[PDB]
Parts: C-alpha cells; sequence; structure tokens
C-alpha cells in the first residue's frame, strides 16, 4: 500500500477546522474534520496499531494536531470503506487518513496524488 | 468498548480549568477538572495500563494538555466509577476519562455521542 | 503506593524557577526547584525507570517542562529519602517528584493531599 | 555510515517550505522542501525502520518539523537513489535525509560537511 | 557514573546558539554549540545507545532544543573524550553531552558541579 496509490482519494486546500481523540477496541483513534472554502466536507479517522493504515498513527496525529493549531489549508489523503462498525461508521467516517500534506494553492500541494 | 457507546456521559461546551498528575500502583495518571459556563463542573481521570480505558492514556494526555492550553471549549468523555480505590476517588474522581472532542457550539461538538 | 498517601509531603503554590537533567548509573533524571511565597525552597527529581516512582518520569518530565516555561503557582507532590548516593544529595535533594499539580490559589491546588495525619 | 561522510550531498540555507506525510510498505515516512536564496529546491524523505537511515526518522521528524515552524535557513544533508520504487520517486524522490543544521550564514552551517572531494 | 562526578567538566551561562543532528553507524545523534558571554566556545553531542550517556539521549534532545529555543543562558556539562572516530571529532568534538542546568548567574547554575579535584 502507500498513500499516493492510485485509488480514492484526496481533498485539497482544506483547513482542519475539527478534532476528536477516543479508545475503540483497546486502541487509540483520533478523527479530524476539514472544510474547503467552497463548502465542502472531508471526515478521516487514524487507529493506534489498526489495519493497514495503523502504522501512520502517530505521526498523523503530531501532523493533524500541528496542522490545526495552525489552521493552514492542506491536503487530506484518505481511504474510504477501512471502519467498519455501523455506529463509529454513522457518527464519524470510515475514511481512514492516510496522509497529510502543506498546499501552495487551493488545487496544489506537495507530494503524491491519490486518485483514481 | 467505545468512546461513543450508548452510555454514561459527556459534558459539552467544558474548558478545562485544573489538571494533576501522579503515580498509583506503578501506575501513571492524570486527571482533569473543567467547567461549563454554567459553572456545573466535570472531572475524569486517565490511568496507564488500566483495565479497559488505559490503553488511550499518553492521547488524552497529550490532548487534554493541548486544550488545557489554548483555554477552548471541548467536550469530555467519561465513564463514572471506573476507579474504585476509596481514597482516590474521594480526592478525585470514579470517573475514567474516555475522549475528547474540539465543539463548535456549548452543546455541538465533534465526534459520536456518549448518552445513556 | 499512590501520590496522594497520607504521608511526607508536599509544596503547594510553587513557581518551578529551576530545570536540571543529568543521568546517573544509566537512568536520565530531572530535577526541579521552586520557591513558594513564603519563599521557601522545595526540590524534587524524577529518575527513568527508577525503583518505586520510575513510571512517571516520562509524565512528570513533561509537565514540569510546561510548568516552568507558564511560570504558573503549582503544587509539588514529594517523597523525601529517596534518593540516597550521597553527592546527589548533597548537591540536589533526596526527595523524588511524585505528582504536580495546578492551583487556584498559593495553597488551595487540585487533586490530593499529601501530608500525614 | 555518517552523515558527514564525503558523499553527495548538502544543500545550505534552505528554509523549509513544504511537509507531507505517508506511509508506504507498512512503514511510516515524511518529506519536506526547501528553497535556497535563488529558489533552488531539494526534496528528501525519512522513513521509519528503512534503509540505512532509518534509525533517525523520529529525531528528523521532530526536527524538521521544528525548523519548517521556525522558518530557519537550515542546512539539509541528503544521500540521492535511496528510494527506488518508481511512482515514489516520480511524485516525490530519491533523496534520503539524513542530517540536519542550523546555520548562521545561507552557506556557513553548523557541523560536518556532506561533499564529494574535488580532484587535484 | 553520574552527570555531578568530580571530572571534566561544566561551561556555565552559555547560550546554545547552534543545533546539528545526524546519523552515524545506525546511531542518530544531535550536537549543539554553546557561546559565553567572553565568547568562550563549547560543543557536545548525545548520541542514541552509544556509551555510558546514550540512556540520556531523549532527556538531552528535548532539553536541548528547548534551551535553544528560549536562548536563556545555561549550563553545559560533558566528558571530553568519548568520540574517537577522527572524521567526526574534527568536525563537531569529542565531548559528550551528559547534562543541562538553567542558570540564575554566569556562574551560578542549578544542580552539581562536575568539577576536577
Ligand atoms: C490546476 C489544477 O488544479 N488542475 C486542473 C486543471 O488543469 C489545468 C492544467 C494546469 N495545471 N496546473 N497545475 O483543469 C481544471 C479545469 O478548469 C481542473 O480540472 C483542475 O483540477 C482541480 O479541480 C478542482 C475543482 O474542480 C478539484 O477537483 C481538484 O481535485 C481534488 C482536489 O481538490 O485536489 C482532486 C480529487 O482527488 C478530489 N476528490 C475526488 O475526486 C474524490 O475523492 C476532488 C474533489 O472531489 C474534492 O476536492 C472535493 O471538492 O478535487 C483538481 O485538482
Ligand atoms: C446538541 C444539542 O444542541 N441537542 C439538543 C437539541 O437537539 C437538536 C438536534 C441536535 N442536532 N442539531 N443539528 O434540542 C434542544 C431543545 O430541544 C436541546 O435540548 C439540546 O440538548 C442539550 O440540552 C442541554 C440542557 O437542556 C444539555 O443536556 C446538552 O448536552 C449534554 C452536553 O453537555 O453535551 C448532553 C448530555 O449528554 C449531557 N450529559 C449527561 O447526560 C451526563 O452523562 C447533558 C448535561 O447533563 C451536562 O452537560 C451537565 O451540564 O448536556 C444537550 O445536548
Ligand atoms: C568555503 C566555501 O564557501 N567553499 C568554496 C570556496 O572555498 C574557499 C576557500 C576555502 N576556505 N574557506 N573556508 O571556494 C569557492 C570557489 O573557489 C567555492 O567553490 C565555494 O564553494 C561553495 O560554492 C557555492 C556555489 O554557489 C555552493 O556550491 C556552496 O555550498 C553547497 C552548499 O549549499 O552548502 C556546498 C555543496 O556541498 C552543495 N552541494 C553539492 O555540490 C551537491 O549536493 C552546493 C550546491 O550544489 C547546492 O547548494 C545547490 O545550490 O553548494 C559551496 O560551499
Ligand atoms: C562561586 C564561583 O563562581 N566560584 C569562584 C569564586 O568563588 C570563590 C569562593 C567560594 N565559592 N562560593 N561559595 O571566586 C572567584 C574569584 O576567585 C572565581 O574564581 C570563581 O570561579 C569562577 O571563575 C570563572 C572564571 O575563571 C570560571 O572558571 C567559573 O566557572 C566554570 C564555569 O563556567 O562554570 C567553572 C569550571 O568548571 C569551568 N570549567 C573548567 O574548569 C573545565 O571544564 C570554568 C572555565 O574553564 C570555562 O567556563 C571556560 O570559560 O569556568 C568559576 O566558577
Amino acid at each position: 500500500e502507500w498513500t499516493g496509490d492510485a485509488r480514492d482519494g484526496m481533498f485539497s486546500g482544506v483547513v482542519i477546522t475539527q478534532f476528536h481523540t477516543g479508545q475503540i477496541d483497546n486502541k487509540p483513534y483520533f478523527c479530524i474534520e476539514g472544510k474547503q472554502s467552497a463548502g465542502s466536507s472531508i471526515s478521516a479517522c487514524s487507529m493506534k496499531n489498526s489495519s493497514v493504515w495503523g502504522a501512520s498513527f502517530s505521526t498523523l496525529y503530531n501532523q493533524a494536531l500541528y496542522f490545526y493549531t495552525t489552521g493552514q489549508p492542506v491536503r487530506i489523503y484518505y481511504e474510504p470503506g477501512v471502519w467498519t462498525y455501523p455506529p463509529f461508521v454513522k457518527a464519524l467516517t470510515s475514511n481512514a487518513l492516510v496522509g497529510l500534506s502543506t498546499c501552495t494553492t487551493s488545487t496544489e500541494c506537495f507530494g503524491p496524488d491519490r486518485k483514481k
């Protein structure tokens, strides 16, 4: 697997506006929410020692909280359909957070594309 | 188990006003106290390596200290009756700290409801 | 053992003014000095992987450096006679740092008391 | 191996301007981009438990994010040809980040040179 | 072994002005450079998992970067002759960083002396 795999998906020029941390199945997790200037919203969660993307938890939490603090427009890389516990998906999202990037414009950000 | 389980409980729109850290039974712990603008108060502790909520100790420590620093209104997810050692409950609380969220309003905060 | 055991002791409303880190017997340690006002000094050190209170080293380091930075009056929970290497005690203290609390006044602080009955 | 080995290479007086984090093959990684005074770019990636430079991931991540925050002109030490997965190299770089230093000038920086020797 | 051992040595009232991090022999390390009021210079490196002082790497990195950020005058505790790889020593120093202290004056700092007899 790779953050820059030709898959869904990414949202660019996102300001991280909301932050939530919790626990499920003996694993700490965090979720972020971001809004583009056009009003489009994206939610993505990361879990410690989880499925495929668990190894990134520590780095993503640090980066996400950093980006929440500065308020800078960033790129959210996500993989849909990862989290499957229905009440979790309902209240939050099925999206796993798979990467983060700084942006130069609302569409142009550092690093790989993640798109079909 | 999950932060968003249909149980007690959560306080929304809380400013974290007090912070305590210590050790019991070879386990580090921290407790927070927070006030809602109505002056209503909530206490919760997180303890490393404890039974159910111990896994999220360091994540919650980092996040609670972050929120204490910013002074922003947040949501405290707790579970009552977790700590049972009487002098500990008397001095602090039985409530385990179970999650944290940023809030858009005094009652509306990011993530799941923890509601019985 | 517990931070809030009815034992010696605690110093409430302390501004942490001094900070030191070193190593002894393959173990990193930090130590703090602060004044009440009042005016009296308290010193306490925490040591990684130390016998009784080693579990709290990482948390207390983080919290102590935070409180040193803000300058806010805080409570120092300590256990006397923990550190025993005589030059260490002479230059620093025998006091182990066993907990920290935020304070509302110079004596009223969040969390348990640590005092003898 | 050593950061100060007589090899390619180093860029001095670099301001870290871009930051990216991700995962590949079950390993977290971060990448940085920086600009020198004239606008010339250098990219370098650090990857946890990777090749020979994997041990430095945590320190480099902390230090690079620190310098990104301050906007200090810094020395980027790098080793080309380390990352070999083609889409990764194409999107980012083959350069591994192998060191960081503060700088007193745009060209004078603390610590060793990472430089090929010249021929007499 | 201890930071406050009667050995070489210490520089008091230094401002940490330069910071370097890298890797040698699969070990992450960092080095600092500090200047005293008079202009006198001191360099010291801390290396993860290396020699007797390796256990302090994380604490010392955290504390040195903190002190570099504040720019406050501090005490560098060091041990000369620890690093032996000639190109490393030439480009940086043989001195291992063994401890750090806040200072009240240019000579008076918190904690032990590290002085020869
Ligand atoms: C510029 C750019 O950006 N590009 C493009 C263009 O091209 C041109 C050429 C030049 N180049 N330079 N660089 O074109 C245009 C038309 O006019 C367009 O197409 C563009 O693109 C863009 O767009 C935008 C708006 O529409 C958007 O879409 C973008 O994308 C994204 C981002 O943001 O980035 C991508 C993707 O991934 C996403 N997602 C999906 O698809 C699913 O997941 C999208 C969306 O959806 C989101 O964001 C929400 O809104 O988008 C682009 O880039
Ligand atoms: C969120 C909100 O706002 N909700 C509600 C409403 O609904 C609407 C819908 C939603 N969505 N939107 N979009 O409605 C209204 C009228 O009807 C109201 O009711 C609201 O509610 C509220 O209220 C209040 C009072 O009355 C309160 O309750 C709140 O919250 C809480 C918080 O804080 O969060 C919830 C609960 O959970 C809690 N807790 C408990 O129960 C314990 O465990 C509460 C209280 O009690 C506390 O806080 C104390 O103070 O609250 C709500 O929400
Ligand atoms: C010192 C100096 O500066 N060096 C040199 C000189 O020398 C002088 C004498 C000795 N003594 N003192 N100390 O010389 C000159 C002529 O003759 C020259 O060569 C110099 O060099 C320089 O140059 C420049 C040009 O622009 C540059 O190159 C510099 O730097 C660098 C940095 O940045 O650091 C170095 C190197 O390493 C690099 N890299 C490479 O090569 C590969 O990697 C370079 C470049 O390329 C970059 O940066 C881009 O821009 O550069 C030098 O130093
Ligand atoms: C207190 C003090 O400071 N000391 C002294 C004095 O006092 C005496 C009395 C008793 N004590 N009190 N308690 O006196 C004076 C006049 O005589 C003097 O001597 C002093 O001393 C000082 O001096 C200075 C100049 O010379 C210096 O030396 C100082 O310090 C040091 C530091 O910095 O810390 C010390 C030592 O350790 C060092 N090092 C060595 O030796 C080797 O490592 C020194 C030097 O060398 C350096 O720094 C260079 O710069 O110094 C003293 O303290």
